[PDB]
């Protein structure tokens, strides 16, 4: 199923069904001045040709740990930072170290995620769901029957979320983070998406660590997704043991990245940067491909989960009578590539009809192609109902 | 034991227990003047904030194989190869993917080696030892006890070796490749310091390659440890299974790397920097450091491993009366660091006192720490005989 997808997905076509941010015209000139200045003063040159330099991993576990410090009042130090390849080779050592053989799994309180997507060791919680105005809806833990037993090796959330753009609430992460205490093991919150950057989020968000959680944070998301530079944020055991591994493994980060996060923190443009540039670009953005889909689907025939951060929208189309996997091949027949939702909820305790009316788009993209997926997206759905 | 040394070789100390390559100041110039003019282009900008730029892992793949089609022969397509973070996870990759749960394991025909040390799934065959001259000697593969059966999954060898710098010789390395054949496993070679690039090597070897072999090459050792890019040439079934992996652990390389080495391709820099510059920097500089050796210590107290590559010299204070695990210690005590050689041979059938004899330096460091940490190591080697 996976395998095909991500065939296809590679393999004028509209293609929505990716997770690359956009080339923000000011993010790209501002990279572009960057570089200009970091290759003239011998700094990109430091970043490649050594395999720790001045702007290395150490300077910026320094240079985050301060960020990290002075901004949010986090007491963190460098003892606390963890680098990677990514998100996903940092939530691989994640899962090797707190799941498997007593054998202990990974609780997702609140399912659809996307890293059970990429990656009997999942088990995903059915989420609540609230229906909102304008045909849109959010998911919420389901507390009453969320079960956390010694079998449970860590909690994961992501906030905001891929592939829904939800933005797990106060309420419900405070909750989270008291379960896990009590039962001694990790929250585990998938921060790639949020504050303080790349800030790519619509709501209200407190932010949240303390000893017991384990934050991810990653540059990609900032327009750079030819770095690869994953961050992880921990008690310093767990730093220290992500240490090993990666020593191992080696899927420690590259030196530009690094070298282009000191610098931005250096000169005070990271969060500037997330807060008043990326944030208002995809804000205005998601808002423009809402109205899009408005004018060719109605809350009848498509609810859309409240975007509340990421790059991301979630379609329900709801109680569509066909499958989403269904309506994925005659999309990909004319030339439209979305997600069917079904992949984003691996481990559910019981099966739900409802996995199989989403699907996942991409919103950066520009308009015109937007238009033209919604367009015959429309059209396929109008089919369904009117002949299966 | 590996964590302290680790933790030792990490936190004016002599540091000879590293694998980085040099800086050579020609090497130095041409990177910086090919990143100004990456930067100038638009190149620089493309890779880092492209997912897979005109100059990422799809351009690369296609440039390296008219590269090895048309420099050596090979029918290679872009199919045959796949790119990783580097060496490291390249093996971590291959490990997974024939040895394990049956349960196979990988064999080293060729102890020692290093990504054994790097890393019951290892085998280490005992090597034949060649006295040679200037008090000299060289590994062999011993064929008359070598072992291979239906728990080998694959048949692991380095060209030139990490820590020996050895080069297996044509006929070893033909009689390998028949046994693989012969027993339906790969032979897999880690071509790190070797040709075409970045070719630190200093003996004669034919280059082999059939769709028995699979063959890891890096960027690394060319000069840029700083970037992240591990490249494995294999039969397209293979490399198909090692895409797949890379998917889920996302061990891929940031775009830096595959565009510098895009680049220089295209300007035809890659194999004449490799041959004439890079390749005698190194002959000057492992001759230079064996002639501070000998003023220091004879054959009587020091066998040095024939420097056939790489960036390494292997010291055998044949019958030395401690271990190489007491003289680290007495070494570290007075700022000297190596590395002991009992931790390059896991996996042996056999206890063998001589892995106890052995330690790696690398020859690399300026001179003047040369000459001060060889003066150290041989007023320790002259204790350890005088009194213990
Ligand atoms: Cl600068
Ligand atoms: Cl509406
Ligand atoms: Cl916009
Ligand atoms: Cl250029
Ligand atoms: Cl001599
Ligand atoms: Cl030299």
């Amino acid at each position: 199923g996976i395998t095909r997808l991500m065939e296809d997905l590679n393999d004028g076509a509209i293609m929505l069904g990716g997770g690359n941010p956009a080339h923000i015209p000011a993010m790209q000139d501002y990279f572009q001045t960057l570089l200009t200045d970091m290759v003239e003063s011998g700094k990109a040159a430091d970043a490649l040709c050594n395999y720790d330099g001045p702007q290395g991993k150490t300077a910026l576990l320094n240079a985050l740990a301060v960020l990290l410090r002075e901004t949010l009042g986090w007491d963190i130090e460098p003892q606390n930072i963890a680098l990677t390849n990514g998100s996903q080779s940092a939530f691989f050592y994640l899962f090797n170290l707190f799941a498997g053989r007593s054998t202990k799994k990974v609780l997702f309180p609140l399912a659809p995620e996307y890293i059970g997507y990429a990656d009997d060791l999942f088990v995903s919680a059915r989420p609540n769901i609230e229906l909102l105005p304008e045909g849109q809806f959010k998911y919420h833990v389901d507390f009453e029957h969320l079960h956390i037993g010694e079998e449970t090796g860590m909690i994961c959330v992501s906030r905001p979320t891929n592939p829904t753009g939800n933005v797990i609430t106060d309420e419900e992460l405070m909750k989270l983070d008291r379960l896990a205490n009590q039962h001694n093991i990790p929250l585990v919150i998938d921060n790639a998406y949020g504050v303080p950057f790349p800030g790519i989020i619509f709501s209200e968000a407190r932010p949240l660590w303390n000893p017991n959680i384990i934050l991810c944070m990653s540059l990609s998301k900032l327009g750079l997704p030819g770095s690869r530079c994953g961050i992880i944020i921990a008690n310093d055991k767990t730093i220290t043991a992500i240490a090993n591994m990666n020593g191992i493994i080696s899927l420690a980060p590259g030196g530009m990245g690094p070298a282009m996060m000191c610098e931005m923190i250096k000169r005070n443009d990271l969060l500037r940067l997330s807060e008043t540039v990326i944030k208002p670009f995809y804000y205005q953005r998601v808002q423009q491909t809402i109205a899009i889909i408005r004018r060719y689907l109605s809350e009848e025939r498509c609810l859309i989960h409240k975007p509340e951060g990421a790059i991301f929208l979630w379609l329900w189309f709801k109680d569509l009578p066909i499958t989403t996997e269904l309506l994925y091949q005659r999309l990909k027949a004319r030339g439209v590539l979305m997600v069917p939702g079904h992949y984003f909820f691996p481990g559910l305790d019981k099966p739900w009809p409802h996995t199989h009316q989403c699907m996942r788009m991409n919103y950066v993209p520009e308009p015109d192609k937007i238009e033209a997926g919604v367009k015959i997206l429309a059209e396929e759905i109008e089919r369904a109902w009117r002949e299966g």
